[PDB]
């Protein structure tokens, strides 16, 4: 295995890789770094062929119980079974009218200052509505791509760097404490603050860094968060969580 | 698969499987549900020659970062990954003098009006001594216990049980809610409540009462709790991610 890899190079003709969602003022990381690994992954594994937006909409609205509480919180894990069973219909960025469901949060700005509304945290979860937007050429029931596999990768560094590097970036999750929020560049090591919570990621390489290794990983809180929306987290030591609890899964292609 | 199965039923000879601990008044949930299924499952392994309880003390104590922050909470994953790695060593409950390092954090009443003293919020983790209690045969070392393989198991129903079928008893995670902490009998799906915070606990069977399918799950607030330190949980949904965070491993010979 390579000392640095970024999925992004790696698959170039993959442009979803490189994108930074915004998942606005609802809990719902779950639903996108799973939606996010997924569009990734279809990309990957049909060579090039198929490239989709998977909504995040559509997980978030339609997959219920299995999957947690919408916007209040979910399951990594539920998502990518979901996936697997009812499948995901296209959804592109909100106002993007890409694909049957965009999303209908709308950005704001995620513990920054910017031009966008102050993100609101509490917010309502959709009603899942099974409807493409109105000019979309199919059928809600015809857009879904649907996942042919669905597994938790053991906590084991090496084999968390074999999936990726086989197969794409991973979903994952971590502990979230109040250092974390303002992190804007270099490895995030928790030392300071207090605890918020499991959130879950992207995560889509690994390099090293003045000698420590670390992670590199997508946060959902749009481009003007952090390192362009990007963090990198330390490598090797389960470091808040985020060796515990990867998920990931094979498209039916 | 059995319509339903008890662990304790099934490897009756091993008594470690029936019996309920005290984490005291420390966050140590994930050490419990790791120690308590691994002590059964040494047991399972061989076939009931080596019974021992191993010591919730030691793996608390001694894990160090990658396991998380000690009576602050922490991560099932890296728990078994160290006992693969460092061994955890013998050691019974309080005041037990049984084995190399019983626990050395009392009992207390966790959301029940009992007699001991109402748990004192969360503690402060101890440190690692890597030495036995004065009067024990062995050194720490010399008593070692080892995995041979920790693993992660994937969100299946029947994934989970046939782990539980073929190995024995699992550790497993789900999200709390208050409308959990007084629960007496029956089996639990949340219907109200405030969340708290996901907890590790230890599966140990699956069957149905009264049409409603659930987990057989093992708490770690004494046995004045619940059903016997004992509860159900709505098995099958995916419920308060009961299915998500499944954790087991293989002791070594």
């Amino acid at each position: 295995l390579p000392e640095s890899f970024d999925a992004r190079e790696q698959w170039s003709n993959c442009p979803t890789i490189a994108q930074i969602r915004d998942q606005g003022s609802c809990g719902s990381c779950w639903a996108f770094g799973a939606v996010e690994a997924m569009s990734d992954r279809i990309c990957i594994h049909t060579n090039g062929r198929v490239n989709v937006e998977v909504s995040a909409e559509d997980l978030l609205t339609c997959c219920g119980i299995q999957c947690g509480d919408g916007c209040n919180g979910g399951y990594p894990s539920g998502a990518w079974n979901f996936w697997t069973r009812k499948g995901l219909v296209s959804g592109g960025v909100y106002n993007s009218h890409i694909g049957c469901l965009p999303y209908t949060i709308p950005p704001c700005e995620h513990h920054v200052n910017g031009a966008r509304p102050p993100c609101t945290g509490e917010g309502d979860t959709p009603k899942c509505n099974k409807m493409c937007e109105a000019g979309y050429s199919t059928s809600y029931k015809e857009d879904k791509h649907y996942g042919y596999t669905s597994y938790s990768v053991s906590d084991s560094e090496k084999e968390i760097m074999a999936e990726i590097y086989k197969n794409g970036p991973v979903e994952g999750a971590f502990t979230v404490f109040s250092d974390f929020l303002t992190y804007k560049s270099g490895v995030y090591k928790h030392e300071a603050g207090d605890v918020m919570g499991g959130h879950a990621i992207r995560i889509l390489g690994w390099g090293i860094e003045n000698g420590v290794p670390y992670w590199l990983v997508a946060n959902s809180w749009n481009a003007d968060w952090g390192d362009n929306g990007f963090f990198k987290i330390l490598r090797g030591e389960n470091h808040c969580g985020i060796e515990s609890e990867i998920v990931a899964g094979i498209p039916r292609t």
